[PDB]
């Protein structure tokens, strides 16, 4: 049901990870269009489908995917800034919508991709229920810039559960948002404390990538990382699979066993997004470890306030009641030039809790989702700064 669409490619092809692209052709609606083979292939592809293959535009075109009305929807557009004959790539400046929901705008692949020490990138969206049958995604090329063209290399459409329902506000008072019909952007999504997980690996069908977490660490110390054996079990009782695989809750980032030292310090993650949005934090957590309630007991702050401590610290055991049993939480924080970082940073830290007297002084995290919920109808940010 998943539809894989390499853009301007000729034939249908498989990928590095048994993922099987087909040619855009028969869902774009806009004639005429111009393919381009990229004239250099980087080391750093970990395929040449569907990145080898783009389709070029120098004036609005529309592509229209069949979906269901009622299901949510993961949207994938890749890019692969490259160089295609004849053209600048440094020249494309444009917009993407999907539907009414402005993507993309004034987006420079090259330049993001520059920042971020990137060949290639993938940005990802998960789309409410839309109640129509018809995805049409829409790229308009900058009309700011002369010679600005748009490039596409490939989009995928795939069908997705409702996996967001509601988030903690962070900084309130039991104060909950409804997430449900959120439109997102998926900023990151780490497996914390493991190893990379291809989308062939996935669970749901959904080949979401997760990486490792460390490139993200900012305290000076990383903890230390736990893993499960190969055949221990995740019990997910009624949790939909779907959420995220076993080895995201098989594997996480503690601060290790020594308390007294583990009181004396956070684990610390910080993330550059985008300002004047909301962004969810979903925090994946399974005790494979400890046995009991009140062993491993730690506070969780947010931009550098309270996502769950005083009185109420985090507990997985007391959260799922046993070893092996994953959950998860969603927290939600606006970003603003309030925040950062200039706005521009989420910082996540763990410490542990005395509150309640454990038996250790630890903490744990085993997974890390980020998304942008959207607000105006729009998710774009401005292009990153290169230095
Ligand atoms: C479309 O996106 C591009 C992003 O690449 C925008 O151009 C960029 O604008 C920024 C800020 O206006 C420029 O950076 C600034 O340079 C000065 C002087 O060094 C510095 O003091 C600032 O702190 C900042 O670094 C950046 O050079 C420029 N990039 C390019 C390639 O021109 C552009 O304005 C956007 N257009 C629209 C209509 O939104
Ligand atoms: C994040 O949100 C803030 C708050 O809305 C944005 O700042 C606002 O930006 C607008 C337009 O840039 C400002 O209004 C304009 O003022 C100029 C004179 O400076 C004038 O030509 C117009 O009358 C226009 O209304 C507005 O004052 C300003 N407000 C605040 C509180 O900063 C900000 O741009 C947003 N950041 C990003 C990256 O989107
Ligand atoms: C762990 O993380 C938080 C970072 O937000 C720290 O708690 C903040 O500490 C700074 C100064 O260290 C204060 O200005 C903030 O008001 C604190 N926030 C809250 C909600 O209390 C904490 O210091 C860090 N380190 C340790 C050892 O806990
Ligand atoms: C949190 O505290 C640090 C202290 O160095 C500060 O730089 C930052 O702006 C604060 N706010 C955040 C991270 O949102």
């Amino acid at each position: 049901q998943d539809i894989s669409l390499s853009c301007g490619a000729s034939e249908p092809a498989v990928d590095q990870d048994k993922k099987k692209w087909e040619p855009d052709t028969k869902f774009l609606k806009t004639p005429n269009t111009v393919h381009a083979p990229a004239t250099y292939q980087d080391p750093s592809l970990l395929s040449t489908v569907p990145y080898m293959t783009s389709r070029i535009f120098t004036a609005p075109a529309t592509y229209e995917i069949p979906v269901k009305g009622d299901k949510r929807h993961m949207l994938r557009l890749h890019f692969y800034p490259s160089t295609y004959t004849g053209l600048n790539i440094l020249d494309s400046y444009f917009s993407v919508a999907a539907n009414d929901l402005t993507l993309l705008s004034n987006f420079s692949a090259a330049i993001t991709c520059q920042a971020l020490t990137q060949a290639y990138l993938v940005r990802e969206y998960s789309l409410a229920p839309s109640e129509k049958d018809v995805l049409s995604i829409i790229f308009t090329p900058s009309d700011k810039h002369p010679k600005a063209f748009a490039f596409i290399n490939g989009i995928e459409v795939i069908p997705m559960p409702e996996l967001f329902d509601t988030a903690s506000l962070v900084g309130f008072s039991d104060q909950t948002s409804d997430t449900k019909t959120a439109n997102l952007q998926t900023m990151f999504r780490l497996n914390v404390g493991g190893q990379d997980i291809p989308g062939s690996q996935d669970s749901g069908g959904l080949t979401r990538t997760w990486y490792n977490d460390a490139p993200y660490i900012f305290s000076a110390g990383l903890g230390v990382t736990l893993q499960a054996s190969n055949n221990f079990r995740i019990d997910y009782q009624k949790m939909p699979v779907s959420t995220a695989p076993a080895d995201v809750y098989k594997t996480a980032r503690s601060q290790g066993p020594n308390g007294d030292i583990n009181m004396k310090s956070n684990l610390t993650w910080m993330f550059q997004v985008d300002t004047n949005f909301t962004y969810i934090m979903r925090l994946h957590f399974c005790e494979f470890q400890l046995a009991k309630i009140n062993q491993k007991v730690f506070n969780i702050f947010i931009n550098n306030r309270t996502a769950q401590g005083d009185t109420n610290p985090a507990d997985i055991l007391g959260w799922t009641g046993g070893k092996g049993i994953p959950t998860y939480k969603d927290y939600a924080i606006y970003v603003d030039a309030n925040t950062g970082g200039g706005g521009e940073e989420i910082s996540l830290q763990m410490t542990p809790s005395t509150f309640g007297q454990p038996e250790y002084y630890d903490s744990q995290l085993n997974g890390l989702e980020i998304f942008k919920i959207d607000t105006m109808k729009n998710l774009a940010g401005p292009n990153p700064k290169p230095s």
